[PDB]
């Protein structure tokens, strides 16, 4: 079994610092690039960092740029991310993930731990949900539709457009309220393993589906998709597929 373990969540105040650590097993720990990916309440994915499988190039969304730093020892199998002057705006629950090097896939999450960034004066400083889909200079994700109702043993079809020809470096992931996510499609349609096959991905370019051939129960859930084309890897706002 691949397991990702983080540690250090726990509530701090703003400017202050926090550590987490993300404990690798069951696999080259140093063959693999890894990321750390949030989640803010109630909110969508929002890529974070990553770090070589040597540690010698880092990469940062431009809102943590010299405030966090990621880290790894690949004697210890262990990746950092250090995070300083904390901001409400950062309070999420952080996932560190598995990055393949061919199509650039999170093919394996962490459990994720929960940061709250808060001095008790509200929670609006949070500024509720960011900016889904990308900001300045990224490659945007637009999802589409934001939700929709079905019914089991409907087929349903999810799209989702860069804002640049992407190839096929692209993913589709299923999160489950309260879990973490989970790959689903990589390479726009090759299919993860262990992935039900009423699961099917399709496209090149700019426009991506993602098709479930038969609504099953379990498969209520939000889903998204990811272009790991080019950093900072972005995701769509998220399609809800739930029940009418």
């Amino acid at each position: 079994e691949v397991q990702l373990l983080e540690s250090g969540g726990g509530l701090v105040q703003p400017g202050g610092s926090l550590r987490l650590s993300c404990a690798a097993s069951g696999f080259t720990f140093s063959s693999y690039a890894m990321s750390w990916v949030r989640q803010a309440p109630g909110c969508g994915l929002e890529w974070v960092s990553a770090i070589s499988g040597s540690g010698g190039s880092t990469y940062y969304a431009d809102s943590v740029k010299g405030r966090f730093t990621i880290s790894r020892d690949n004697s210890k199998n262990t990746l950092y991310l250090q995070m300083n002057s904390l901001r409400a705006e950062d309070t999420a629950v952080y996932y560190c993930a598995k990055y393949d090097g061919i199509y650039g896939e999170l093919d394996f999450w962490g459990q994720g731990t929960l940061v709250t960034v808060s001095s008790g004066g509200g929670s609006g400083g949070s500024g509720g949900c960011p900016p889904c889909g990308g900001s300045g200079g990224d490659i945007q994700m637009t999802q589409s539709p934001s939700s929709l109702s079905a019914s089991v043993g409907d087929r349903v079809t999810i799209t989702c457009r860069a804002s640049q020809s992407i190839s096929s470096y692209l993913n589709w992931y299923q999160q489950k309220p309260g879990k973490a996510p989970k790959l689903l499609i990589y390479a726009a349609s090759s299919l993860q393993s262990g992935v039900p096959s009423r699961f099917s991905g399709s496209g090149s370019g700019t426009d991506f589906t993602l098709t479930i051939s038969s609504l099953q129960p379990e498969d209520f859930a939000t889903y998204y998709c990811q272009q790991s084309y080019s950093t900072p890897l972005t995701f769509g706002c998220g399609t809800k597929v739930e029940i009418k």
